[PDB]
């Protein structure tokens, strides 16, 4: 099924800010559970880059914050200064399991 939805695609400019909404089932166990924002990589691994543990990679220092909202079932990953390297897979999810795909693309800044 469909547990999790977010934006499939997000699209953005270097030095913008995004925030992440991604919505979960309505049950006590998904409002209560570690929420989390990782990056898929090349291994094939997903690595988490900001959790509801209050876990945060050197990567996003200065940079994001993940805020649980249990009463409307949703969490947002919010993440600032944003550069084209910031382009990749991603995931917003529950657990460790339910997890939904994002895709960022950090555009640079047009040419004036
Ligand atoms: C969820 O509730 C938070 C806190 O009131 C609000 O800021 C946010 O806009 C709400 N999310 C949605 C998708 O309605
Ligand atoms: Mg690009």
């Amino acid at each position: 099924g469909s547990p999790i939805f977010g934006p499939q695609e997000v699209s953005s400019i270097e030095g913008d800010s995004v925030s992440i909404t991604c919505y979960y089932p309505d049950t006590s166990v998904n409002r209560h559970t570690r929420k989390y924002w990782c990056r898929q990589g090349a291994s094939g691994m997903c690595t988490t880059l900001i959790s509801s543990n209050g876990y945060l990679s050197k990567e996003y220092s200065g940079r994001a914050n993940l805020i649980n909202f249990p009463e409307n079932n949703t969490f947002v990953i919010n993440i600032e200064q944003l550069t084209q390297d910031d382009t990749g897979s991603y995931k917003c999810g529950l657990g460790t399991g339910l997890s939904f795909d994002v895709s960022l693309e950090v555009s640079q800044v047009p040419e004036l």
